[PDB]
Protein backbone atom coordinates (compact mmCIF):
# COMPACT_ATOMS: atom_id res chain seq x y z
CA UNK A 1 1.28 -3.50 -0.18
CA UNK A 2 0.00 0.00 0.00
CA UNK A 3 0.91 3.51 0.05
CA UNK A 4 1.42 4.44 4.10
CA UNK A 5 2.82 0.92 5.20
CA UNK A 6 5.15 -0.47 1.97
CA UNK A 7 6.14 -3.60 1.47
CA UNK A 8 9.75 -3.16 2.98
CA UNK A 9 9.81 -0.87 5.83
CA UNK A 10 12.72 0.36 8.46
CA UNK A 11 12.01 1.57 12.12
CA UNK A 12 14.06 2.83 14.78
CA UNK A 13 13.34 2.16 18.45
CA UNK A 14 14.30 4.23 21.95
CA UNK A 15 13.44 2.27 24.98
CA UNK A 16 14.10 3.88 29.00
CA UNK A 17 12.98 1.80 31.41
CA UNK A 18 14.28 0.23 35.01
CA UNK A 19 14.94 -3.30 36.06
CA UNK A 20 14.79 -3.87 39.92
CA UNK A 21 15.68 -0.29 40.05
CA UNK A 22 18.38 -0.56 37.70
CA UNK A 23 18.29 2.45 35.12
CA UNK A 24 19.26 1.67 31.72
CA UNK A 25 18.81 3.05 27.91
CA UNK A 26 18.50 0.91 24.65
CA UNK A 27 18.79 2.78 21.03
CA UNK A 28 18.04 0.59 18.00
CA UNK A 29 17.21 0.24 14.18
CA UNK A 30 14.91 -2.72 12.35
CA UNK A 31 13.69 -3.46 9.24
CA UNK A 32 11.24 -5.97 7.87
CA UNK A 33 8.34 -7.03 5.60
CA UNK A 34 5.37 -6.23 7.22
CA UNK A 35 3.06 -7.66 4.63
CA UNK A 36 5.38 -10.81 4.82
CA UNK A 37 5.09 -10.87 8.88
CA UNK A 38 8.60 -11.03 9.28
CA UNK A 39 11.48 -8.45 10.69
CA UNK A 40 14.79 -8.00 12.57
CA UNK A 41 15.97 -5.32 14.82
CA UNK A 42 19.56 -4.63 15.79
CA UNK A 43 19.67 -2.77 19.25
CA UNK A 44 22.50 -1.25 21.26
CA UNK A 45 22.44 -0.51 25.15
CA UNK A 46 23.18 2.96 25.45
CA UNK A 47 23.21 4.08 29.21
CA UNK A 48 23.37 1.62 32.27
CA UNK A 49 25.55 -1.38 30.38
CA UNK A 50 25.88 -3.96 30.40
CA UNK A 51 22.86 -5.07 32.11
CA UNK A 52 22.76 -7.06 35.07
CA UNK A 53 19.42 -8.50 33.95
CA UNK A 54 18.47 -11.34 30.93
CA UNK A 55 17.83 -9.55 27.91
CA UNK A 56 14.73 -11.47 27.32
CA UNK A 57 12.52 -9.87 29.47
CA UNK A 58 13.52 -7.02 26.99
CA UNK A 59 13.50 -8.65 23.54
CA UNK A 60 9.42 -9.19 22.90
CA UNK A 61 9.27 -4.99 22.96
CA UNK A 62 10.90 -4.30 20.43
CA UNK A 63 6.27 -4.10 16.72
CA UNK A 64 3.05 -5.61 15.48
CA UNK A 65 2.58 -3.51 12.29
CA UNK A 66 4.83 -6.24 10.95
CA UNK A 67 2.54 -9.03 11.56
CA UNK A 68 0.70 -11.02 8.22
CA UNK A 69 -2.68 -10.51 8.23
CA UNK A 70 -5.10 -12.59 5.99
CA UNK A 71 -7.45 -10.58 3.77
CA UNK A 72 -10.67 -11.72 6.00
CA UNK A 73 -8.67 -10.18 8.93
CA UNK A 74 -8.72 -6.47 9.59
CA UNK A 75 -5.02 -5.08 9.77
CA UNK A 76 -6.36 -2.77 12.82
CA UNK A 77 -2.43 -1.86 13.82
CA UNK A 78 -1.32 -0.93 9.74
CA UNK A 79 -4.80 0.74 9.64
CA UNK A 80 -4.07 2.84 12.56
CA UNK A 81 -1.25 4.68 10.50
CA UNK A 82 0.00 6.84 9.28
CA UNK A 83 -0.79 8.22 12.99
CA UNK A 84 -0.12 4.86 14.88
CA UNK A 85 -1.12 3.33 18.06
CA UNK A 86 -0.66 3.00 21.62
CA UNK A 87 0.58 -0.45 23.74
CA UNK A 88 0.90 -0.91 27.10
CA UNK A 89 1.77 -4.53 28.86
CA UNK A 90 1.55 -6.27 31.88
CA UNK A 91 3.86 -9.35 32.03
CA UNK A 92 3.64 -11.50 35.19
CA UNK A 93 6.27 -13.94 36.22
CA UNK A 94 5.79 -17.20 37.93
CA UNK A 95 7.58 -16.50 40.30
CA UNK A 96 6.75 -12.71 41.32
CA UNK A 97 8.81 -10.47 38.67
CA UNK A 98 6.72 -8.63 36.87
CA UNK A 99 7.13 -5.65 33.84
CA UNK A 100 4.93 -3.22 32.78
CA UNK A 101 5.14 -1.64 29.23
CA UNK A 102 4.03 1.82 27.30
CA UNK A 103 4.48 2.36 23.85
CA UNK A 104 4.30 4.54 21.24
CA UNK A 105 4.23 3.67 17.76
CA UNK A 106 4.44 6.55 14.78
CA UNK A 107 5.26 6.96 11.48
CA UNK A 108 7.62 9.84 10.32
CA UNK A 109 9.27 10.69 7.01
CA UNK A 110 8.88 6.74 6.07
CA UNK A 111 9.78 5.33 9.08
CA UNK A 112 8.05 3.83 11.84
CA UNK A 113 9.49 5.44 15.50
CA UNK A 114 8.71 3.25 18.30
CA UNK A 115 9.44 5.02 21.99
CA UNK A 116 9.00 2.80 24.96
CA UNK A 117 8.92 2.63 28.27
CA UNK A 118 9.51 0.24 30.60
CA UNK A 119 9.64 -0.74 34.67
CA UNK A 120 10.75 -4.57 35.72
CA UNK A 121 9.84 -4.80 39.59
CA UNK A 122 9.85 -7.78 42.61
CA UNK A 123 12.72 -10.02 40.41
CA UNK A 124 13.86 -12.25 43.43
CA UNK A 125 17.63 -11.28 43.40
CA UNK A 126 17.99 -15.82 43.15
CA UNK A 127 15.91 -15.89 39.64
CA UNK A 128 16.63 -16.66 36.48
CA UNK A 129 16.09 -12.76 35.21
CA UNK A 130 18.86 -11.22 38.00
CA UNK A 131 20.69 -14.56 37.54
CA UNK A 132 21.11 -14.36 33.43
CA UNK A 133 19.40 -17.57 33.06
CA UNK A 134 17.27 -17.39 30.51
CA UNK A 135 17.56 -18.97 26.92
CA UNK A 136 15.27 -17.50 24.70
CA UNK A 137 11.46 -17.21 24.40
CA UNK A 138 9.60 -20.58 23.03
CA UNK A 139 7.18 -20.47 20.10
CA UNK A 140 4.02 -18.25 20.80
CA UNK A 141 0.69 -17.75 20.11
CA UNK A 142 -1.58 -14.18 21.26
CA UNK A 143 -5.14 -14.65 21.30
CA UNK A 144 -6.56 -11.36 20.18
CA UNK A 145 -9.83 -10.06 20.44
CA UNK A 146 -11.45 -6.73 20.34
CA UNK A 147 -12.77 -4.76 24.02
CA UNK A 148 -14.25 -1.60 24.43
CA UNK A 149 -12.50 0.28 21.06
CA UNK A 150 -9.14 -1.16 21.59
CA UNK A 151 -7.53 -4.57 20.56
CA UNK A 152 -6.57 -6.57 23.25
CA UNK A 153 -4.34 -9.64 23.03
CA UNK A 154 -3.42 -12.31 25.90
CA UNK A 155 -0.44 -15.30 25.97
CA UNK A 156 0.97 -17.85 28.05
CA UNK A 157 4.59 -17.60 27.43
CA UNK A 158 7.85 -19.71 28.15
CA UNK A 159 11.30 -18.90 28.90
CA UNK A 160 13.89 -21.29 28.08
CA UNK A 161 16.52 -21.46 31.12
CA UNK A 162 20.29 -23.21 30.79
CA UNK A 163 19.66 -25.90 33.18
CA UNK A 164 16.88 -27.37 30.72
CA UNK A 165 14.07 -26.40 32.80
CA UNK A 166 11.55 -23.33 31.91
CA UNK A 167 10.05 -19.63 33.13
CA UNK A 168 6.71 -18.92 32.57
CA UNK A 169 4.77 -15.75 32.28
CA UNK A 170 1.75 -14.46 31.22
CA UNK A 171 1.15 -11.59 29.20
CA UNK A 172 -1.47 -8.73 28.60
CA UNK A 173 -1.73 -6.40 25.96
CA UNK A 174 -4.05 -3.25 25.12
CA UNK A 175 -3.26 -2.18 21.54
CA UNK A 176 -5.54 1.46 20.82
CA UNK A 177 -5.10 3.23 17.14
CA UNK A 178 -4.86 6.85 17.32
CA UNK A 179 -8.08 7.32 15.31
CA UNK A 180 -10.86 5.04 14.95
CA UNK A 181 -9.75 2.12 12.65
CA UNK A 182 -11.57 -0.81 11.80
CA UNK A 183 -11.02 -3.87 14.76
CA UNK A 184 -10.93 -7.43 14.06
CA UNK A 185 -12.71 -10.27 15.46
CA UNK A 186 -11.00 -12.67 17.49
CA UNK A 187 -8.00 -14.57 16.07
CA UNK A 188 -4.59 -16.36 17.00
CA UNK A 189 -1.08 -14.36 16.35
CA UNK A 190 1.67 -16.88 15.99
CA UNK A 191 5.28 -15.50 16.91
CA UNK A 192 8.62 -16.62 16.93
CA UNK A 193 11.25 -14.59 18.51
CA UNK A 194 14.69 -15.41 18.53
CA UNK A 195 17.97 -13.67 19.41
CA UNK A 196 20.02 -14.31 16.37
CA UNK A 197 23.43 -12.92 17.92
CA UNK A 198 24.74 -10.80 20.44
CA UNK A 199 28.39 -10.00 22.13
CA UNK A 200 29.38 -11.23 25.02
CA UNK A 201 27.63 -8.49 28.06
CA UNK A 202 24.41 -8.09 25.44
CA UNK A 203 25.32 -4.56 24.80
CA UNK A 204 24.77 -5.21 20.96
CA UNK A 205 22.25 -7.37 20.59
CA UNK A 206 20.03 -8.66 17.04
CA UNK A 207 17.11 -10.17 16.94
CA UNK A 208 14.75 -11.50 14.39
CA UNK A 209 10.55 -12.09 14.64
CA UNK A 210 8.00 -13.87 12.64
CA UNK A 211 4.14 -13.31 13.32
CA UNK A 212 1.22 -14.14 11.50
CA UNK A 213 -2.76 -13.83 12.43
CA UNK A 214 -4.56 -16.78 11.78
CA UNK A 215 -8.22 -18.34 12.31
CA UNK A 216 -6.89 -22.11 12.71
CA UNK A 217 -5.21 -22.98 16.58
CA UNK A 218 -3.56 -25.68 15.19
Amino acid sequence: NMAIIKEFMRFKVHMEGSVNGHEFEIEGEGEGRPYEGTQTAKLKVTKGGPLPFAWDILSPQFSKAYVKHPADIPDYLKLSFPEGFKWERVMNFEDGGVVTVTQDSSLQDGEFIYKVKLRGTNFPSDGPVMQKKTMGWVASSERMYPEDGALKGESKQRLKLKDGGHYDAEFWTTYKAKKPVQLPGAYNVNIKLDITSHNEDYTIVEQYERAEGRHSTG
